[PDB]
This record gives C-alpha cells, structure tokens and sequence, in this order.
C-alpha cells in the first residue's frame, strides 16, 4: 500500500546475511516496498545467485536497486575495517536507514567437556563482537533517529535450550542483552531483536536430509500453530520493525508457540 | 504491496474499540489492504462519526466495506449476548478472520485505600471477562487456524506501574496471562497481545497534556511521543505473520529500558 | 543477624492448612516467628494447628494460631479479611504475609465458561489479595523489613490445555504484585511461582494415575524429580529475609520452563 | 540457624569465586554459619588475606566450619583453564564440591561505544562468559550432577535497565543469563541459576550515586551485601529451583 511504500521507498537497507533463509526473504520484502537493498554474505557464489534472484523478482518495485558485498565476519584483525567498508558501500551516496543483522546459523558446538577458549571466542566474534562494531561505526553512515532502525537476531533457543547447545544459547542471550544496551547508547535510534523459532529454510532441509520429516514432526508437536514457519512469515517481523517508529529495546518472538510448551 | 493485499483482501476484521485511537488507525490500515472492517464502540455518535470517517478514507480500497456495531462491555447481564451479536455481524455471510480487541484504557482508578469490590470487578469485566467471552463464542464465527488471529491489548504500565494504577496494572497482567492460556486452548488459532506505550490519542489529550508527554519523552529512548498509526502497524503485522502466537509485542518507545 | 530476622515477628499464612502453606508455617516457627494460619475448613485448620504446636523443631517462643476465612463469600470478604489481619497483628503489627494459591482443579471447557465462573476465580485470585493490600496498612508497617508475597504458578507461562481461565488469573496475580509493589512502597511485594510439587492434596487427586503423572513431570523437568513442599517453602522464607527483593516473580519449578 | 537449614548445608563444600569482598564475602559468612566448608577465591592475594582472616574470625561461625582461599586471575587466558582446574581441585579436597557461586565482575564503566576495541570486548567476555563456561567444562570432574548441588552465576539489574555507556557490560550480563539456561539443560540434573543484584553497597563502591539509586528503587534504600547473600543461600537450599534469574534489585526494575 502507499503508506508502507512511503515508509520505505528510497530508503537504504543493509541486510547482513541476506544470501538465503530469513535474510533473503527480508531482502525480497524490502524491494517490494520500493526500498534499496544491500545484501552481504560470506559466499560470493551464493551472493551472486541471490543477487540475480532479487533483480528479477517480479514483485520488485522498479525503483528498487539491489547490490551485494562480501564481508568476512570471523577475521578478527580486519573485522572493524571490513565492517567499516561494508557500511560505506551500503551508505553509498547518502546514508543507511535500516540495518538487519540476520543469524541463520545452528551447527551444534562441541561437547561442553571439550569446548576450548578459541571456540568460545569464535562464536562471540560472530555473535557479539561484530554487532557491537557495526554499532560503533554506524553513526558515520546512519542518522541516529527513530525513523531508522538496527535489528539483530537471536532465537527461541535462547529461552528453550537444546542439550549440547550451551555456547550458542549463551551468545543468543548476549545478543538480546546487547540490543538493550545499544537501544540506550544509540538513542534515539531504534534497536531491536527478532527471535525466530523453527523456520524451514533450504539449508535446514539440506542438513536434515533423510532426517527432515522427523524433525518437522517434532517442531509441529512443539508448536501451537502446528506448522513449520516460512522464511516469508519471519521476514514480516523485520519489516514491521522498520515501519513502527515507536518500537525499540524489545525482543520480538515469532516462534510458532513453542515457547508456550 | 501485492503480497500484503493478498494476505488481507476480502478478510473480515473486527476491531473492538475502533471508534477512536489505536483501533481507528488499525481499521484504517486494514481497509487500505482491501479487508472488510467492522468497528465496535459504546458511543453511537462516536461510531457513526468514525464509521463515516472510515468510509471516506482516501487510501481506502474501493472494495473495502466498513460496518459498525454498538456494544456496551460493562452491562454484565447482556454482555454475552451483545458480543455474540457483534461476532455474528463481523462474520457477515462467511467467517471472521481477524479480531482486534483494543482499549483506551488509561483513566486512573480509585486509590488502593478506597477501591471497592464492584470497582475491581468493573475493570475485571471490561479487561478480562469480555475477551474471555469473545474467546468462548469465537469458534462459532471463526475457524481455529494459523491464518487467523485474535489480538488483545495490554500496556507498558503492565511492567512499569505508576502510583495509583495497581488495579489496571493487575488486569493488564491478566490480559497477558489470558492470551497465553488462549493461545494454547484455541490452537492452532494465533493469539497475541500488543502492549503500547507513549501513544497520543484524541481521548488522551489538555492543559496538563504536555506535562505527561514530557514525562514520556524523557522516559523514552525515541525522545518522541508516538502516533496511533505507529502502533497500528503492530496489529497489522500480527495478522500477516502466520508464525507469531503466544507473545506480548512491546511498542512503547524504549520506556521499558529506563 | 540472619538468625534474628524473624525471631518474634508476626507472620500470616493464608492457606496454611496443607501443602505449601503448611510447610511455610513450619519453617516460620522453626525460625521463632509467630504464625497465624488461615483456611476454609475448621477441622483441617484444627488438625494443622495441633500439628504445628506439636512440631518438634518449633522454637519454644513461637506461638501458633488459626482463623477460618471463606475467600468466596463476597458480601463478607472485606470484613473477614479485616478480622483475619487484626488477629495476625496480635498485640503489635504484622510483619510478613504469605498468600498461597487457590490450586483449583481444571475448569470447564472454554466453550462452557460462564461469567459467574470467571468472577469466582477472580474473587479468590485477584479481589482477595487486592483487599488484603487495601487493609494491610492498618496492621502492618510499609517498610523494606516487611513483605507481602503472593503465589502464581509455572503454568502462567506454560499453560495446560483446558486451563485458560486459571492461566489468565495467574498472570493477573503477577501483574497485581507489580502494581502493589509500587502503590505500597516501601513495603516489599513479590510472587512465588511454583511448579510440580507433590502436596498431600495432589496424591489424593491423581490417585491411581499418580506415577504416570510424576514420570511426566520428571520428564519435563531438568531436576528429574518432583518438588517437596519444604523445598518451595524456602522461597517464601528467603523473601522475608532479603530486604532488597521486591517486584519480582520467583520461579521454583524444577526447570520445566527450560523445555 | 535452624536444624533444617544446617542439615542441608552442614559439612558441604562451597566454592565462592569472588569471595574476598562484597557479595561473595557475605555469602561466605552465611555458609559458614551453617557449618559448611567455604573455599574463597580472588584475584588479589592479600585482599584474600583480609577476607580469609575476617571470615575465620566471624562471630556466628559454626565451630565445625572450615575456611580456605586460593588466587585465580580470570583474565590470564593462556593460564585460565588450568588455574580454574587447580581452583576446583582445591575446593573439592578429599570429596566433591557441592555448591559453586560465581560472584559477578564488578561495575566499572567500559569505554564509550565510539572508542571500544575488539581487545576490550574480548576481555569482558573472558571474565564474564569464558571463565564460567570453563568452570562448567571442568566441574563434572569435581562435582556431582545432582539436584542437591548448585552452580550459581551472577548478572545484574543493568542487564535490563542499561545506563548510557554500559552497552558492553549489559551485553554480557544477558550472555551470563543465557549461559545459565543452556547449562541448566546441558548439565542436568545439576541446578544452575543466576542472581541479579541491584542497589548494593560494598566497600569497593563505598553520596550522589547513592541517593540516585534510592530514587529509582521502591524500597527507597541501598541494600546491604548481606541481603543479596540470602539469595545465594536460598538457591543452595531449594532443590527445586533451576534455570531462573533471581532478581533482587530493590524494585528499580519497576521503574
């Protein structure tokens, strides 16, 4: 509709993790609303295919320009400058208006009894240090105002942990805590978290392989909706946050009712 | 966008409290999307005015049709019947797809030291008994599926009480509890709560108006009073995200951080 | 210091005849406090009262008394609560109040619920604790040394199918606590939210099915076992001692909330 | 010190990481009043001296309670896992540890967000997150996983009420709470919990910053270390409580 369109037409949106899954669907919604979308990822092959997919999305507002950049989020010595370059690129000729930091990763970490300091800090680098640094650099490329937003991603497993996942559960709690600290330190910019549940992404399919349909019966049994989330469903939550200039400091839970059980 | 119109075009939406404030702005957004709005109020003049305000809305979709229906939420002997009639109207010739229960809920109650049992029960009737009775009657007019949603309203004062408001704080906590119980008992229907704060509505606003606003602006991190149209986007979002159920969506300008 | 926080203090336990309330009363008199238990059945009150006077670990100075109070009789509710508070104040003032949960049985289906049924839950779970708060200042100093503790339940967050009315009022108790923590400051007001506790009442209800239900609860927990009333009663005693804690919901529910 | 409370703790081994001062010291007091064996740990050796001597000469101490100390620097990364392992081995002694308390890293404002560096981010995490993570790694070697025992971590009210300039600390306080829940599952049926204190007056802290907290609270006063210490003791005794954040912060969270 025109008011959603006017909320976001011509606005720059950076989507870290936009190659597939939730980020890609956010990118689709962004350009359907007339916004400029910059997607970032770790894989140039994946990034290239996602980028053409967006350019010829038939529901793309013709006005929407799509661009891409490759950014390595585990390279500690160059992380701040890589992130600084990404934001420069995303700002382009003006300023960034909305940042989405997606987290679509769940690879079970080693057993607690074997975890190492190196392993701990790697998850933190990706889950904690990088979002902090984007916040540090952000005022150069984005106006701190409530028309703009910076959105992070945690997960329902922060509240309902699976056994074997304590390192990841811990940094998920850290993302939600970081959001709250940043909502104060970056005011009047709006900072929020989306906390998704089980989402049926292509990589989720591929991981589970033959084990897919078992895991999905579990997730449906655990939900109250009785069905697995579409990435398109979850992406609406990030778009809502862009539109509502009143929402900041909160964790938006879109997880099929699993948290009720 | 086409995606959003496709989700809501032709859907029956009941806004309880749609004559003014957030409910009115929710009615606006849903008719922009081609949905069939039915607004309910307690004041017939206010209704007719709002109903007419809506029917003339500029961005209104031509196919969107608006109706109104009076319903006193405090008349306990007739409450179940009025809600049943209201539900029957909003369904029309098919079914209701989305129910929004909004409230302009901020008139301060009597002091704790003086509050009486009928005063407690009167807030209990509007805040708790009425949403429960909508839930009781809802399956007759509405399918229990995750395409559909039923959204209640609490408020940031549920978490940040002001002195004098303990009775309204309590029943806000009851609204949020009720939502979670209903999200289970009525599954796979989706049931949620929107918890607004720092929104300026006509009824809310006159001379003291700008004192309290400054208390909200200073308490917030947006440094800005919010328009009903901002908060309305939360109700619309819940209608669209067929994954969201059982949660309290907090749109209150960052006041909860401070 | 911590040994004398409770010695000589006047405690009121509403629902002190069995289960959690009774175990609170036990801990209270072990610490030397004066306990007034309230309940709805004079015979069960009588049994509870004797069992507390006879408690071997009761501090000698600790005096126990009882009072009957129908929390569903609306026309007499405010006066009955006033009389209960007068009693518990003894010859000085109340210092701590505990209000244990109704622990009701499953209500009728949602499609069957009536206004009368809704308000009856509200009377016991919301109106009665509200009226205690209204009346309290006449009999009790509003200060951080004293405390007023309500009771919700882990099913406030994890609803059981068919219980929406009880789940709703459980969230009302928690909201009321927060409202009261503000309107009654600097008195401390808190909520204990217990999970699966094996009270004597419970074992009668489940009866033959008890071992099924206890393996279910154990499976949902991370402790792997069912809580004792004496375990949960430690939380109420804690709140009485920590003069810094107010406005919060204390969750003691075996880790079920992690699942 | 009731018989019921002493039975629960008498003879138990309790490790208190950060027991030299403040909340940790007060927990050490309460546990030895119960006849439990307290082992305190600290970064500063003669600050341990003070504490260790002060503890040992406490008036309400159960005659049978023993006290002992150890140093452990939670920032020295090359030596962190071993010093923690050595610490745990000490507290277990000739049996097992029964209760662990990890008292929080203190409230020193970090650099302004605009100037924070990766080295700065990672050192708050080493102490607030890595160290308790490593204690959990090593614990099973020295502690039984049963609901009679507990591992208690510490976050803080600023996890939910940030102050300007504290985003890094608020960040890892949420990490501590998330870690507690994950460990509450991974280490079941051991009980793991978080105490979240607020408005607490300790000597390293101890008038404008003290009236300011009083105005945000509903108790209207600054709480003592001895009040919040009761929370840690409660969690030891309630064999039903796990996976939760116990908020003892004077009602500041209501405002």
């Amino acid at each position: 509709t025109r008011r959603s369109r006017d909320l976001l037409r011509g606005k720059n949106v950076l989507i870290i993790g936009g190659t597939s899954g939730i980020g890609f669907a956010v990118a689709q919604l962004v350009i359907e609303h007339g916004a400029m979308a910059c997607i970032a990822g770790s894989n140039p092959t994946k990034l290239g295919k996602a980028l053409d997919a967006l350019k010829q999305h038939p529901d793309r507002d013709p006005i929407a320009i799509v661009q891409s950049a490759t950014c390595d989020l585990f390279d500690v010595p160059n992380l701040e400058q890589n992130l600084d370059n990404l934001l420069k690129l995303a700002a382009g000729d003006s300023k960034i208006h909305h940042i989405v930091f997606t987290a679509a990763d769940m690879v079970q970490p080693p057993p607690l009894a074997s975890v190492t300091i190196e392993q701990i800090q790697r998850v933190g680098t990706i889950r904690f240090t990088a979002p902090m640094l984007v916040a540090k650099l952000l005022p150069k490329y984005m106006e701190l105002c409530p028309e703009n937003s910076y959105t992070l991603t945690s997960g329902s497993h922060a509240k309902q942990p699976d056994p074997g996942w304590s390192l990841v559960t811990g940094y998920c709690g850290g993302v939600e805590g970081l959001m709250r600290g940043l909502a104060v330190d970056m005011m009047p910019l709006r900072v929020n978290v989306v906390s998704p549940g089980a989402v049926l992404t292509p990589v989720l399919r591929d991981i589970l392989g033959d084990s897919l349909e078992i895991a999905l019966d579990a997730a449906r049994k655990k939900s109250t909706t009785g069905r697995i989330a579409r990435p398109e469903d979850v992406a609406e939550a990030y778009l809502y946050i862009m539109k509502d200039q009143n929402i900041t400091g909160t964790v938006l839970e879109t997880s099929a009712g699993m948290l009720l059980r």
